[PDB]
């Protein structure tokens, strides 16, 4: 019923675009819609975004998050591993070397959702979410190696899964962080399950 | 240790505008950055709100309550959780009660409400609040629920089961082209993991 009939270029960084979308709302009418895209694309998704199971005998599950400057933000977010998909990378390759990079741990793919949407309002940006568990008792995982990238500064964050919104509420009213909305909806449903 | 330096403007579209932004790295170093803002934001703790609509009915599993709209971005539909920008001097939690009932007809109570959290931090500095709300199905305001929806709206209401939401988002995508949003496939996610 509704479609895409035109995309003008308003304007094109490096990174991003700003487009003037035009569609076909249900109604018969033509409508407009301001959008941004990525540049980058080529893949599957944009990007991965990984949730980090670490798992240690005889200690809670931790979740392992992620704190970064973010510019846009202007500030520290507490987020998920993540990073774009290189091109000819596999969403479960790109989770786990942006696992390694990010937080220096080694893990294994659970499982590995389809392309969902980031803000499908503002942009069509995607990613796949990867739930990765770290066996934290093997000895790669001992004394785990972060490996940034140029002008990457990431600090590593982990949470006890059965606190975890708890946890993250407190760091935001500690340490005045933006916590993620995924990482947020996680901890909330980890909450409202049963 | 990071922080904005400068925040030149790109491109002003009426709703989106894109920045390069100059930030200072921790080893002192100046670099830039494309970001994205909305310039809707007045003095809203943050853009947006989501609604989390828990769906509650005596000798009835508890469903949450997701829409499916065209997304001009994405070009295509998603599946969201209610969700709309806040109104000037409007509360998140009154904005998420309004959302709520003009999306999908329901008059729901507020739960809690999250702090402002991110949408896509490399990206833009769009916040949300998510705002946990139940929805009494037993009350007779909320039987014959009809969406009002505004101008340009065209919102189809899904309720799923809590207990089987991850299977229930897979069998919808598998079904048709359509995209689940990140926050509702994250929330899944947990369930399930929990
Ligand atoms: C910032 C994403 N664009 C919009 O919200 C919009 C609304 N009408 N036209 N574009
Ligand atoms: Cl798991
Ligand atoms: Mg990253
Ligand atoms: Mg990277
Ligand atoms: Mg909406
Ligand atoms: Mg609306």
């Amino acid at each position: 019923k509704q479609y895409i009939i035109s995309e003008e270029l308003i304007s094109e960084g490096k990174w991003v675009k700003l487009e003037k979308t035009t569609y076909m709302d249900p109604t018969g009418k033509t409508r407009t819609w301001e959008s941004v895209k990525r540049t980058t694309r080529k893949q599957t998704a944009d990007g991965v975004a990984v949730i980090p199971v670490l798992q240690r005998t005889l200690h809670y599950e931790c979740i392992v998050l992620v704190k970064q400057f973010r510019p846009p933000m202007g500030g520290y977010c507490i987020e998920f591993p993540a990073g774009l998909i290189d091109d000819g990378e596999t969403p479960e390759a790109a989770a786990l070397r942006e696992l390694e990079e990010e937080t220096g741990y080694k893990g294994d793919i659970a499982e590995c959702s389809p392309a969902v949407c980031m803000d499908p309002g503002l942009s069509n940006c995607t990613i796949h979410i990867v739930t990765v568990t770290i066996n934290g008792d093997d000895a790669e995982n001992a004394r785990p190696k972060p490996k940034p990238g140029d002008g990457e500064f990431v600090e590593v964050i982990s949470l006890p899964k059965n606190d975890l919104l708890q946890r993250l509420d407190a760091l935001v009213a500690e340490e005045h962080l933006t916590v993620d909305a995924r990482v947020y909806s996680y901890a909330l449903a980890l909450k409202h399950a049963n």
